[PDB]
DNA sequence: GTTAGACTTTAAGT
DNA sequence: ACTTAAAGTCTAACCTATAGGAT
DNA sequence: ATCCTATAGGA
């Protein structure tokens, strides 16, 4: 049919939401109890697809409230009621207490513990069973063991037509072209913080230099050139006249600006973080494309006669649910350039009727969605995140992994290794077998760990592991194969122009440790036949960094236009 | 004010 | 007491070995 | 025969 998705075809802490204890951490000194990190499996309504049910996987930390207990024995007022859940011994079959001090809040104010989605790192079923896909696999198998096929949940696959994969070579070429485009423009870094003792400017310059891009450090920001400012945190300053950010950015209006904190330029291990450099550079490129109203790299072709509208949220107060008409900014492709203007009241009066039923994605609220419109016929196109998560085919991956664990449970006899050495004298795997047999002793068999010097890469190694498999010793196998395709719906650009629906994801090969699910996007329309060039609007690989994108390319350009207006009007 | 996208905790609406 | 949207946190943004097809 | 370029399994 196509890729898998959380949309539903047919319909353990024991409450609303099925918690699966994943991780436990011990508290610091002078405290008792364990912090819990948990995964929730729940069935929820859909906002974007006709109230058809959806699956939801979500981290729900549980902490002890003895952490919050004061020195005098009193307990802090932060949510001191109505939340009582605790664990017993095993991660399932637990209990609570209506006056229990073990709550759903984290250890701190708004700390967000997070859990991986898929883990097949050493293709270990134990590491797999501690990720969201693994928890969902456990959920399905527990439901199956509990009820037979009487109670079953069937994720609705997506009708798939145009599944445009992307390789690491294509994205690598896209970014070498991108940074080649940046080579034409002057780039400046300036550190403006108080008592510049952190030397973050040197680290950022050295990070840029390894992408072969020239940058020069100066004392103060320079007009005309692309600027990077290391300024302190936003809340460090109290007055907007003394904050270097936005005084240097309202002093100069027609100048491209990117700014950074010091702390962001280093990782946990102390080496430079080289991703920050790339994101800064490509974001400056996008802002420059916005600012000169052209394209510095070849974007695809947009649909003809289309217009892209996008609101912006004021810096004002309640109007309770932003009911007051926001400014709305429009973008059009005209010849060799783009036009960005503000949408007048007459245009939006026409639009709110021509868009009609689907007006309320552009108006009435926060997060007002950009929408394409067509002057010629009043047909339009809306791109909305549906809340649907799309999953790699978990049941097959777990079916493979359980058999891998069963195979590695046995120890290979010396007799089989001797037979394999005798019967295949020209294979390259023999030398490692002879060495590991000489290191071993002829009485006891070899466990799997001493095979760790032998990998499932070469063709003779593949033959060796298949030959071990025919004897019942299923040591290693193939899981992330493109030809066999279990880890799709997490890879590459997808497209269904009959229904506009799409998603993005990883590039090239799946990773053993992937921790986010892609989201399916819906293009609501009044069309009978959607324009073909809606394919082209987001076959671009640098909005999301080094990845396929879920939002059309003119929308980000319009948004970086809008954000550039805070210091002009 | 690394960013987009996904994601989780908190706060406002009911 | 429950709901849902708004506010805010946070992690990846791969890497290298092997076979195969082309020249 | 040899060098590049997909395939995907380890760090
Ligand atoms: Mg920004």
């Amino acid at each position: 049919q196509g890729p898998l998705s959380t949309l539903i075809e047919q319909i353990r802490f024991e409450s609303e939401g099925l918690y699966y204890l994943v991780k436990s951490k011990k508290l610091p000194k002078d405290h008792s109890g364990y912090e819990l990190t948990t995964v929730e499996i729940d069935l929820a309504p859909c906002a974007a697809l006709g109230f058809k049910q959806t699956l939801s996987m979500g981290t729900k930390t549980f902490s002890p409230l003895s952490w919050f207990t004061l020195e005098n024995g009193e307990v802090q007022k932060k949510a001191r009621f109505a939340t009582r859940y605790q664990l017993d011994d095993v991660g399932k079959l637990v209990s609570k207490s209506i006056k229990g001090d073990y709550i759903k809040k984290p250890l701190y104010s708004n700390a967000k513990n997070r859990i991986q989605a898929i883990d097949i790192t050493k293709e270990s079923y134990s590491g797999f069973q501690l990720s969201k896909v693994g928890i969902l696999e456990q959920f399905m198998q527990d439901l199956k063991q509990a009820y037979g096929d009487s109670v079953s949940v069937k994720l609705q696959r997506i009708p798939g037509e145009k599944h445009r994969f992307v390789s690491d070579t294509i994205v690598k070429n896209h970014y070498v072209g991108l940074f080649d485009a940046l080579k034409e423009h002057r780039l400046v870094i300036c550190d403006l913080t108080e008592n510049q003792d952190t030397d973050a400017a040197l680290t950022l310059l050295h990070g840029i230099e390894h992408l072969d891009i020239n940058a020069e450090i100066a004392e103060v920001p320079i007009r005309g050139a692309l600027n990077i400012l290391i300024v302190g945190n936003k809340d460090t300053y109290k007055s907007d006249e003394e904050d270097p950010y936005q005084v240097y950015r309202k002093k100069y209006q027609d100048t491209v600006f990117q700014s950074c904190y010091p702390e962001r330029l280093w990782n946990r291990q102390g080496q430079p973080n080289r991703h920050v450099v790339e994101v800064l550079l490509k974001e400056l490129l996008i802002k420059l494309e916005v600012h000169t109203r052209k394209h510095l790299i070849e974007y695809p072709s947009g649909p003809e006669r289309c217009v892209y509208y996008m609101p912006q949220r004021p810096k004002d107060e309640s109007s309770e649910v932003r009911d007051e008409p926001w400014p709305v900014y429009a973008s059009k492709l005209v010849g060799d350039e783009w036009q960005y203007t503000q949408a007048t009241q007459e245009e939006l009066e026409d639009i709110e009727l021509d868009l009609g039923n689907d007006k309320r994605h552009v108006f009435h609220g926060f997060e007002r969605s950009p929408v394409i419109y067509w002057p010629e016929t009043g047909d339009y196109a809306i791109f909305i995140d549906t809340g649907i998560q799309m999953l790699p085919e978990f049941e097959a991956v777990a079916e493979r992994l359980r058999e891998l664990k069963e195979g590695r449970s046995q120890d290979v006899p010396i007799a089989l290794l001797a037979q394999f050495i005798e019967e295949n004298p020209e294979s390259k795997v023999i030398n490692k077998l002879r060495a590991i047999l000489s290191e071993w002793d002829d009485v006891a068999p070899l466990p799997f760990d001493e095979f760790s010097t032998i990998a499932y890469k070469s063709s003779d190694e593949k033959q060796f592991y298949d030959w071990l498999r025919e004897q019942g010793f299923f040591l290693k196998t193939s899981i992330r194969g493109q030809s066999e395709g279990f880890f799709n719906a997490s890879l590459g650009f997808f497209y269904n122009r009959e229904q506009g629906m799409y998603f993005a994801g990883g590039k090239g090969s799946p990773q053993s440790k992937i921790e986010t699910f892609s989201h399916l996007y819906l293009i609501k329309h009044s069309f009978d036949a959607l324009p073909e060039e809606v394919e082209n609007l987001f076959d671009v690989y640098h909005l999301r960094h080094r990845l396929p994108t879920v939002t059309p390319y003119p929308f980000k350009h319009l948004r970086e236009y809008v954000e550039m207006q805070r210091f002009r009007s």
